[PDB]
């Protein structure tokens, strides 16, 4: 009845833009962004070096996100008199409760050098502290990729250095084939 797409990947790799571009070309499609479920700074912990622990599941209210997904599911049942949900976020594929929800999974990748450069041009709240990328972001990303070594479902890895349109066309082409097989 429904088709759920997961778009994860390294930080600042065009995940939200890809989700939005796909949505504009798919009927009855909604998007849920993991970034909307981060806990407030006051609830974030710090490591031995004083770095805020934002790049781990503990920094997110995943129970609240599951509730949001369940709400979409209920809405989807009344949207037709196929409903598509795209869930996008940097830490989705290591969350066990959702391991069986994915009908198709995409993962945006960008090498260390370029990822660091792009991250610096972006402003977060709170802003990245000095040395935050090498001290927390990248190490946690590597931990995430390590956890994914034992992933239990198929993931399509994407080159995040490709253009917005290139990525959209690539994923759309794949998605329509998957929808057809359903
Ligand atoms: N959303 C917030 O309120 C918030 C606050 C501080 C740091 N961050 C950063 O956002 C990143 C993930 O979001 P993106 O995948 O969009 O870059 C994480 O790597 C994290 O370090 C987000």
């Amino acid at each position: 009845k429904t088709f759920i797409i997961g778009i994860s990947g390294v930080t600042n790799s065009g995940k939200t833009t890809l989700a939005k571009n796909l949505q504009k070309h798919l009927p009855n499609c909604s998007v849920i962004s993991q970034d909307d479920f981060f806990k407030p700074e006051s609830e974030i912990e710090t490591d031995k070096n004083g770095f805020l622990q934002y790049d781990v599941l503990e920094a997110l209210n995943m129970e609240k996100m599951m509730s949001a997904i369940s709400c979409w599911m209920e809405s989807a049942r009344h949207s037709v008199v196929i409903p598509i949900l795209i869930i996008e976020g940097f830490l989705l594929f290591n969350y066990k409760p959702l391991d069986t929800i994915w009908n198709r999974s995409y993962f945006l990748t960008i090498p260390y050098e370029e990822c660091k450069r792009r991250r610096s041009t972006r402003v977060y709240q709170p802003p990245d502290s000095p040395g935050y990328f090498d001290g927390h972001v990248w190490p946690m990303y590597l931990k995430y990729r390590q956890e994914m070594q034992d992933i239990t479902w198929e993931v399509v890895y994407l080159d995040g250095t490709k253009s917005e349109e290139d990525l959209f066309l690539q994923v759309y082409e794949d998605l329509i084939q998957e929808l057809a097989k359903q």
